[PDB]
């Protein structure tokens, strides 16, 4: 049995990049970047007017002007030159048109008579409202480098780059599958005797969806060592990267996950010191001719399941897609409740966290509640939990306003505030 | 011009829930629940073995006992009562046979002979290791309720009540266009004289597809009022609930958006008191029969645009999808270099932030870096940004380690650890 932190060692020591693949603007969207990406052109390419107003040498200063052409877009004023005793329009946007170094807004001008002549209120500088060539992106420069994460920004980088197809790591293709001949479909009505619906295999379908990869649903199991072994086979053949099983790793004489894990490949551990739960086998299986599939026989209970999934799965699935900081959020909190720790195995306790003005000790900071009884049945333990807290191995009360170490599990942008 | 606070209040306040929708189970995933969701059958519906090992009559205590059965799901054991000085073989999950009322684990027992006894060598306690019926969850309770957000673990209590078909809030559908003559599509390679490649539409695109929202892309619309108008008109009636443009809304002569959302629907605001920017179009439109539609009209210049969807548009769209809290998670944080503060306007100033074990007061805290540059047309100061630094309007320096509010924009659970 080995603690957390080396069974995570171990998974990310096994777990590779996956290899870079090439995907549209919009596909390219949570992915980590492949490629740098230089600017072709300048931003702006063309000197740009910052205001709407007009475009006028700065040392002619004050007084009253014509307007010899109007600057918006494209090929507006082309060959046109501002010498000094002149002034063109120009928009937000707008080119510069030659000779004009400078631009005044239209709030300090005033237009005169019934054509084209304008007053300008004040004495500008050389320079003024003016966007020169490249001034928010130099041509041939770096906008965008290897191992960035794709946000909105990005996107609009690239847009604004030209690229539209972009070399990344893609997203893991993940295998799923529920063991059990206690269970029937989530769509079962009345239960029979023995019997309860397969809640794990929804619950990490979606988990799979939240983390943005592919599902490959391979539906219940039963406790039978060929049906298991035929559909594993199937599973590591398929192309997947990754396969999810829950259950059949206890004590069962009909437990078949880790002896057929250990047949098909090599299992790095089996048993890990933690609250919830101690079974979890890693494995990493050769596809026949290849390619490497990493499998994780996850816990049955529900709440084992889904903390495994979160703890150990999640930075899997980050590794493979090439991020460089796999790793969940960790914070430091203050408990509003206390709390008993465990004499012998560190808890992942399930807590509902939130930002306040006043932690308890007058300065601001996040606060957790429990999530109530800990069971690893209860999969009502996990629901609405944002964060697990780690508790140590000391069998204390942690009283109310003692300050725990606690990981972030679900979107830090998405927490409803204090 | 209005303060930020009250364009926010002025959202929230027109910014209406959408009808609910009845969805799949995956589609609900990301939803916010419109109906309570009650448990149709306990959890466990049966009593259920927590081990693999023995169910035993308490009382009996230590000695070697005949095995009368075998109980891992289903019928197992069905009709057989375990009686004083008997046992039954379980598997974790197992229902337990009647007259059993404890649980002696298989690593407190030893198998005697070549058929079926057992050495029990405890002295178990009535109840140990079995999950009562509804232990778990007991019939007809409350697993989730309305205005609860659906995540991985709630995707499972569906699973778990039986629930294949949800009643959710959706999410609105989104239409979005970019404005101006200066525009080409990003796959423009050379550019002409005073072209830039439209990329406030990828941009918003992809934010609003990280928002979950259906997107409706409505292209590049010239700086032509009638032919705005008729783009605004065919959005209106499209069945969008949002429209997002972006520029045509500064003090050039061909700038169109104000009017036409003036002329099209009710303006609430058009000018806000913030750094970046300051135009900001918000607008109620009533479709032809029918339903509302609400217009943000964005500020062309790239980071202006993307301040005002993650400030004033996120919400709007979290509101209309039934979030309860809608608002962004503000923290407190240090910031890790000077930062010069605007006289007038008060400024949303990009920063990559981070969590560290000392934050520059001896205790844990977050701290922010500046992404440099702040000019509203440069986009690279919103590359890598997870935070929008709330300075307020005093022209003071802001010292390395003082502390500021900042809004978080980016995946809290996704952010890269120091
Ligand atoms: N897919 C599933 N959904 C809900 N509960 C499960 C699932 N698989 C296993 N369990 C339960 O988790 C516990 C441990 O199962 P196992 O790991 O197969 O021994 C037992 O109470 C099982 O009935
Ligand atoms: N879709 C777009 N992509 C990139 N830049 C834009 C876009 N729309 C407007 N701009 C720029 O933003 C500034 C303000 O534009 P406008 O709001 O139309 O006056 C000008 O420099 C425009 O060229
Ligand atoms: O895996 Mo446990 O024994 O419910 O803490
Ligand atoms: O909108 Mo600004 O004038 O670049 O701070
Ligand atoms: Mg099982
Ligand atoms: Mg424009």
């Amino acid at each position: 049995m080995i603690p957390t932190e080396e069974a995570l060692r171990i998974v990310f020591g096994v777990s590779k990049r996956l290899p870079p693949v090439i995907v549209s603007l919009y596909e390219a969207l949570g992915k980590v970047l492949a490629e740098d990406i230089r600017a072709p052109d300048p931003l702006p390419p063309y000197p740009a007017s910052v205001k709407d107003g007009y475009a006028v040498v700065a040392s002619d200063g004050p007084g009253e002007y014509p307007v010899i052409t109007e600057s918006r877009a494209g090929n507006d004023g082309l060959g046109v030159t501002v010498t000094p005793g002149t002034v063109a329009y120009v928009t937000t946007g707008g080119p510069i048109p030659d000779g004009a170094d400078a631009v005044v807004q239209v709030e300090d001008t005033k237009v005169i008579g019934d054509s084209k002549r304008v007053k300008i209120l004040i004495q500008t500088k050389k320079g003024t409202d003016i966007r020169r060539v490249g001034c928010d992106i130099e041509k041939d420069a770096t906008v965008l480098t290897t191992g960035e994460r794709i946000g909105a920004s990005e996107i609009g980088l690239l847009a604004t780059a030209g690229v539209t197809m972009v070399k990344v790591y893609p997203m893991p293709i993940v295998a799923i599958l529920s063991t059990g001949d206690e269970l029937v479909e989530p769509t079962a009505g009345t239960l029979g005797r023995g019997q309860i619906r397969d809640s794990n295999r929804a619950m990490l379908v979606a988990a799979v969806m939240q983390q943005q990869c592919k599902v490959v649903d391979l539906g219940i199991v039963r406790d039978d060592r060929k049906e298991l072994e035929k559909v594993l086979d199937e599973a590591v053949s398929s192309g997947v990267d990754i396969i999810l099983t829950s259950g059949g790793v206890s004590m069962g004489d009909r437990d078949f996950v880790k002896p057929l894990l250990e047949e098909k490949g090599k299992v790095y551990f089996s048993k890990v010191l933690m609250k919830p739960g101690k079974p979890l086998t890693f494995a990493e299986i050769r596809a026949k001719p290849g390619k490497t599939v990493l499998a994780f026989g996850l816990p049955g209970n529900p709440v084992a399941c889904l903390v495994c999934f979160n703890i150990f799965v999640v930075p899997t699935i980050r590794q493979l897609a090439g991020w460089t900081s796999p790793h969940p959020l960790r914070v430091r909190l203050r408990l509003q409740e206390p709390i008993k720790s465990d004499p012998i195995r560190p808890e992942f306790h399930r807590a509902i966290i939130k930002w306040k003005d006043n932690d308890g000790s007058g300065t601001p900071g996040f606060v957790a509640e429990s999530t109530g009884h800990q069971m690893s049945s209860r999969l009502l333990s996990m629901r609405s939990a944002n964060a697990l807290l780690e508790l140590p191995a000391t069998g204390n009360v942690l009283s109310a306003g003692s300050s725990v170490s606690a990981i972030i599990v679900s979107d830090i942008s998405a927490f409803s505030i204090d």
